[PDB]
């Protein structure tokens, strides 16, 4: 109770002006010039800063606080999504590791590097469920599965915050985006979200609850409407659910201009009413638009808000700073009153980035064991992503320096050394569409546009392929194609690069596709025509080295998809945990399309190996399960091939008769197992009542007696099943 | 209460076997051979028949009733969706008329022809809201707008049922598909529907309620889950909402095998449990799977259902037969035993004048560069494309008793128009699809698509030869009717690739290129909008389609059709609809930034918006004027505008009134249709349009489902489409 007494005694001494100042979250920029901001900090008008990311800059801002009456320290936040300076694979690629220890390592190193630069908080993890591949922000989440995303949500929060939020190598997690942000209609960023309460509670909300239960200090509120109500004005979401049902005791933070955006949503006619709706809904901290500082005094004096609205918000800010240790030592992450190079090579974590990046790479095709490659012969390395440092570190690359990143080309060159001969040709620009190139280059030069014609680049690539034994085509999206507000109407590799691929195929040379992308892609032609396909997402600062490690067989690919790959954008959404319908497709009068093959091209949990694995028959510990008892599902996994390697044994559950139509299967467990040739492991899954419960039409959360079907396999599509009955 | 006394007295006489027999709805088929069915009718084991559609066949079934103990008459139902024998345009084309009197005429004639063949009931109107162009059944509805679909829902029900359901020219309407069937996830037929209650009540449910309020005798229950619960097992939907809140007093009917499908949905492990769920939810009549007849006796004897469950269902069936006049005369729609035999399909029994006049009204002019249309009837006209000579496709999907051989193709309509004055040159140009797997699908069950066995190249060279020998090209392209049918969901909204290759080759001849589109859903037409000289949307225009299309192409009728569903630029933009929410970061002309709600790889917004359609004349609207700046509760205000024909040809257009509630307790749509007026004007003629608005127009369902109009600003928009408007505001007190 030291914390409650400290905050009560401080707040008893604060003016409303001082309490309102604590709610203000700003960045140095056009709207807040540095010297005016310094003056506001000295006056106690600023609660926190984002987007200031070096120790001397952060220390300088904290120094201004000694001029305010109460000297309440700032906290400093940043978007450390998948690395701070050492960039790990994007989250969608981290998820493909199926290894909470790998994901925890990326988060722990991110927090170590961020805190070493003086940051206290990250706007991460992003834990929104994504079933729509068009949305640019699918790169930031962990895929489509509620169970896996919820597990990794808690893993990220614990890895960031550690055993103690006051530790100088801990940062506070601000879990985002609360809530349902990835259900945007049409996959258009910021668009309308409309869903039933059972779907919301069963499928979309659990990853946010998992973050709260892992002790997340902060929640960042989403930009979207939920069933007509913007999250930023949603008292049900932020008060009734988050605080009163889930027991969240931390800090709610608006997104950038989100309070002011209530006017565009048509919830408010003016900034005064927008401010009232946000503070009364339960938004504590106001990012950038300064509406709280502008309007809260007038709102209170007019009796339009209560003192308790200000006091709740201010208490939450002070409680976060308290937990971060900033009242004990506001410089605990900023060292003592020797300068250093923030971007020194010595401050990076290349070993960790390379080991983590290996685990997320997904082998999608490997005809006649073309991979792994031998380090010999003439290897053509062709495509616009082969030499791209900007793209390998992905979207939301924080303080990542492209020039420090290892490209696919450089990774191959490092791997072969003097062996083999690499032949480079760019082959195509990332896009043939000038309006797309101008969008991607609209703010910063993100995409190198080769001034040569497409035809000249193609002729050069064909000459290179002719001079080679095999072709490694490095193709896909630029990182700006899978970013905030970068929604796509087409899930294929860009047309300029597909023209290149078809030309390379026509040479007859063995064709290896290395894909870079931040979302599921439509790969029908590639699955038919490529000899091998390696999904590399955006693999980060050591991406090229991790990719070469897999291509030459130093690492046996072990990644498995956490999001279904649709055959085309016209099939969206496709996800493994769908309902059966009354007329399931297995034949015209079924739930299907007629103009394309049905189901995903690659299902949830899919990924190949350089070795072969066998599963023994699934055995359940009983055919009947008593209430409050545990069931064991056992299988033996064996490495039946010639190479050491890992795979992921997946356990799915179906409730085939229920008060609601339940999914054809739902992930309830998994085990990643590394085996030498001829090794076995007995895998034991534990199932309890908590695994069997679901939200019905009235949101009763219970398990109904009846049959459950247990499936075990190496992907969602290739399983063996046994049933038991819950009594 | 003379009706309820008649029904109470009859039910007092009936065994549970006889009561359960009334709930059985069957068709002659593999599962129910004709002679087995005849024996079941004689035993009182059949309540009703569907898909028996000629007087002699229906008379023969009614004749078996004489042999049962209680002699309770059958009713006979069919899918009379957009015509019985005289086929009108599909519903999406009827909607494009924006004319309740045109839609009423199609429904009245349908009921006239169906009842003349002895039918008592149609499984129509289909009134599901459709915002997803991929769904095959978009052709069957009225488009994306709740106001227009709700208005046409009531119009269809009143036109079918007339002033008296016992009239021999009336049929009962079984409104479908209750509910939300058109929101199928992925646009995959029968798929999961998941939506918020405020969206359900504001946008999707009103067309079903409009049908109930117009006095629809029946409701057909949908095949989909609603928020996890199949409609067929949904007590909230069928009892709490339909009966208790809406006061529906008629008959609920299952879809084909829908009760048994509760097992596949995973609500039941067996047929006994599926039967219990459906009857207790409020499904009265069991279509084809015979689960009610198989399981209701065992369920009642085990105390798993109540006698009241059987009694309610049986009462609903008997009340429908009573309203249809079938207890007063079971032969009232079947003439007299003295009546001589006749040809069911005689020309004399068709209504071609009504089909031709109605089909004219739904045709949408999408493009007309430099006034190419209307055409002069002279010179050499190449008529090219796989739909040019298609009788099967012009009558559309759900063509009921329509006879393809009686239909007027686009080619034949052009031949009828030009006579000796011009020379038509025909070439097929391409098959409807170049994809053999698609042709295999379309010829599954019934061979419906003529396949030219020649190579695509040979057909293209023939079409190019034909175009070269002509003064202009009329390309008749789009979907076959099997592409926009039940379970025909598309992943591509473009004209098929084989026909797009044909159009690109035709464009390269430099001949003027006129596109006549046939289709049952919005199409992606980016290339066509850029490259065609003119584009006429004809949907599937029915038995007189080719004549109505020629009437427009040669300027006998000035196109007046307007879209009721937004045409997306590509399938990757689905869904696109006009009454969307603004978001916090809108992308529009006034908000064109990078960090907005938009795609980056394609132009944004629909290619053609809701309410869009061109004319051969030009129209002007005067400034919008409101009768007051303030509206008191209990009062009406008037929005006034003058429409003028400022061109040289007579023609109609549609003035559209939209409302926005710019500040509300939930985010409200950027615009919502609240009125319209279709006006025919001579050149230089003007019409003062007066729209009436009240509190009823201003209400929405909030998060607690209170249906309220909040004080504050309302914006009134008037224009000739949803994208070309101006606004004036008033304040509700
Ligand atoms: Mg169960
Ligand atoms: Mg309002």
């Amino acid at each position: 109770t030291d914390k409650e007494r400290f905050i009560a005694s401080l707040m008893a001494r604060m003016s409303n002006a001082e309490k309102i100042g604590q709610l203000r979250l700003v960045s140095v920029g056009a709207d807040h010039p540095k010297e005016a901001l310094m003056a506001d900090i000295r006056a106690g008008k600023v609660g926190a800063i984002f987007n200031t990311v070096t120790r001397p800059d952060i220390r300088a801002m904290q120094d201004q606080v000694r001029h305010s009456r109460l000297k309440i320290p700032l906290f400093h936040a940043y978007d450390v999504a998948h690395g701070h300076r050492t960039i790990f694979p994007i989250s969608l690629g981290l998820a493909a590791s199926w290894d909470p220890e790998v994901v925890a390592r990326s988060a722990r190193i991110s927090a170590l590097e961020a805190s070493a630069d003086g940051l206290d908080m990250s706007f991460s993890p992003m834990v929104d469920i994504t079933r729509d591949a068009r949305w640019g922000r699918v790169s930031e989440g962990f895929g489509e599965d509620t169970y896996l995303t919820s597990l990794l949500s808690g893993v990220m929060v614990r890895a960031y915050q550690g055993s103690n939020l006051a530790a100088p190598d801990s940062i506070m997690a601000a879990v985002k985006h609360f809530a349902l942000y990835g259900a945007a209609e049409g996959g258009r960023d910021y668009n309308t979200v409309d869903m039933s309460l059972p779907r919301m509670f069963q499928d979309y909300l659990p990853p946010y609850k998992a973050a709260v239960d892992a002790g997340a200090g902060a929640v960042m509120v989403s930009l979207n409407t939920i069933n007509g109500v913007p999250a930023t004005a949603n008292r049900w979401l932020l008060t009734d659910l988050l605080r009163q049902q889930w027991g969240f005791k931390g800090l709610t933070i608006s997104d950038h201009g989100a309070v002011k955006e209530l006017i565009k949503h048509g919830l408010a006619g003016n900034e005064r009413d927008a401010t009232r709706l946000a503070i009364q809904a339960g938004v504590d901290m106001n990012m950038n638009d300064d509406l709280y500082s502008t309007w809260l005094p007038k709102l209170l004096a007019a009796g339009e808000i209560d003192q308790a609205d200000i006091d709740r918000a201010c208490r939450d800010v002070l409680a976060a700073k308290y937990d971060l240790g900033l009242f004990a030592d506001p410089y605990r992450r900023l060292g003592k009153p020797p300068p250093f190079d923030t971007n020194a090579e010595s401050r990076l974590h290349r070993q960790a980035a390379r080991e983590v990046a290996r685990e997320g790479l997904v082998l999608l095709k490997n005809r006649d064991g073309l991979l792994p490659l031998k380090k010999q012969g003439r290897i053509a390395v062709i495509g616009p992503l082969a030499k791209s440092q900007r793209d390998v570190i992905g979207s939301w690359s924080a303080a990542g320096v492209p020039r420090q990143a290892v490209t696919v080309y450089q990774g191959l060159a490092n791997a072969v050394g003097e062996r083999a001969t690499l032949l480079y040709a760019k082959g195509a620009n990332v896009s043939g569409d000038q309006a797309i190139l101008d969008y991607l280059n609209s703010y910063n030069p993100e995409v190198e546009v080769d001034p040569r014609s497409a035809e000249a680049m193609l002729e050069e690539a064909l000459r290179t392929a002719r001079d080679a034994d095999l072709v490694v085509a490095v193709v896909g999206e630029s990182q700006g194609m899978a970013h905030e507000a970068s929604s796509r109407t087409d899930l294929r590799i860009p047309a300029s690069q597909r023209r290149l691929l078809k030309a390379l195929k026509a040479t007859g040379k063995p064709l290896v596709l290395v894909l870079m992308n931040g979302r599921p892609l439509s790969l029908g032609w590639e699955q038919e025509n490529a000899d091998a396909i390696l999904e590399t997402w955006f693999s980060g600062t050591e991406g090229g080295n991790a990719i070469a490690d897999v291509l030459f067989g130093e690492h046996n690919p072990s990644g498995k998809l956490t999001m279904s790959f649709p055959r085309s954008v016209g099939q969206v959404p496709v996800y493994y945990n769908h309902l059966n319908t009354g007329r399931p497709m297995d034949g015209k009068y079924t739930s299907r399309y007629f103009d394309e093959a049905n189901g995903p091209l690659y299902p949830f949990g899919y990924g190949l190996s350089y070795t072969e694995f066998s599963l023994s028959p699934l055995r359940l510990s009983s055919e009947r399960l008593a209430r409050g008892a545990t069931l064991e599902a056992r299988v033996t996994l064996s490495n039946s091939g010639k190479r050491a390697g890992a795979t992921v044994v997946q356990l799915y559950l179906q409730d085939p008769v229920a008060s609601l139509s339940r999914p054809v299967k739902e992930l309830r467990g998994f085990r990643k197992v590394m085996l030498e040739p001829g090794e076995s492991r007995e895998i034991v899954f534990r199932l309890g009542e908590a695994d069997l419960k679901f939200y019905d039409s009235q949101l009763r959360h219970t398990a109904e007696p009846g049959e459950f079907k247990v499936f075990v396999g190496l992907d969602s599509a290739q399983t063996e099943s046994r049933s038991f009955t819950l009594l």
